[PDB]
């Protein structure tokens, strides 16, 4: 599913994204959008992962979640990788906070420092009311 930017401003403040490990809902708006445009079912193979993003927050299965019942998976956010290809983001959220409380925090998305650390995050939340 494709969320309208508003939309899931407002989910993510309800679901307590909004000043996580001090990251404010701007930077989690500006994270999902270079990521995956706010859609849930977007997946990419990561060079830098070596491994398959997924969802709207791009979660590696080499370390966060397992994908397609092996064993052997590292699974840190205990789910499979389909969960967090769902449409109520709830699980994604969960295993998101999971990732910024290691010692890289919002860092550990290549993205996020490419594309909204020291800028313009304010135009993401933008008429949102959130």
């Amino acid at each position: 599913k494709v969320f309208e930017r508003c939309e899931l401003a407002r989910t993510l403040k309800r679901l307590g994204m909004d000043g996580y490990r001090g990251i404010s809902l701007a930077n989690w708006m500006c994270l999902a959008k270079w990521e995956s445009g706010y859609n849930t079912r977007a997946t990419n193979y990561n060079a830098g992962d070596r491994s398959t993003d997924y969802g709207i927050f791009q979660i590696n299965s080499r370390y966060w979640c397992n994908h397609g019942k092996t064993p052997g998976a590292v699974n840190a956010c205990h789910l499979s990788c389909s969960a967090l290809l769902q449409d109520n983001i709830a699980d994604a959220v969960a295993c998101a906070k999971r990732v910024v409380r290691d010692p890289q925090g919002i860092r550990a998305w290549v993205a996020w420092r490419n594309r909204c650390q020291n800028r313009d995050v304010r135009q993401y939340v933008q008429g949102c009311g959130v």
